């Protein structure tokens, strides 16, 4: 038993809610919140901008030190950093950004990072301003992640479309 509330059960291990991941994190304080990162950990907009804003830019400061030490992530890769006031840890995961022309096949690799954590609060990778088909992203999630994932989808119309079209 865990403390996530109001989620719809899609599969054995995947749950979904129409909610802002920031507000879900502030409520649950999960062990892991997933950020929809880019390879430079530049958290300007989308989910990343929203999470970073809710940390008062502490996420960005920490990320800048990470990049200065380690260099950029790979598309499809991840790193674990602090969750600041939102969660114990933040798993920064880089899905492919179709609006940058990146290879959507890397989306499966991106979701594989979730399997290193028993439970996660996550956004829909590569959707939104990353330009991929959100129905496809949800399909890849369900077919790749084996650990327990609570998906927060902020856009109400999208949430409704995702539930109604789920196979
Ligand atoms: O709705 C969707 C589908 C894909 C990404 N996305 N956005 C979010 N998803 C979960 N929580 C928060 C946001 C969010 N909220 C405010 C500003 C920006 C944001 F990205
Ligand atoms: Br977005």
């Amino acid at each position: 038993v865990n403390s996530f509330s109001g989620y719809l059960k899609l599969t054995d291990n995947v749950y979904i809610k129409n909610a802002d991941i920031v507000e879900e994190a502030k409520k649950v304080k999960p062990t892991v919140v997933v950020n929809a990162a880019n390879v430079y950990l530049k958290h300007g907009g989308g989910v990343a901008g929203a999470l970073n804003k809710a940390t008062n830019n502490a996420m960005q400061v920490e990320s800048d030190d990470y990049i200065a030490t380690n260099g950029p992530l790979k598309v499809g890769g991840s790193c674990v950093l602090s969750g600041h006031n939102l969660a114990k840890h933040c798993l920064h995961v880089v899905g492919p950004n179709v609006n940058k022309g990146e290879d959507i096949q890397l989306l499966k690799s991106a979701y594989e990072n979730f399997n290193q954590h028993e439970v996660l609060l996550a956004p829909l990778l590569s959707a939104g301003i990353f330009g991929a088909d959100p129905i496809h992203s949800l399909r890849v999630c369900v077919d790749t992640v084996r650990t327990n994932v609570y998906l927060a989808v902020f856009d109400k119309n999208l949430y409704d479309k995702l539930v109604s079209s789920f196979l």
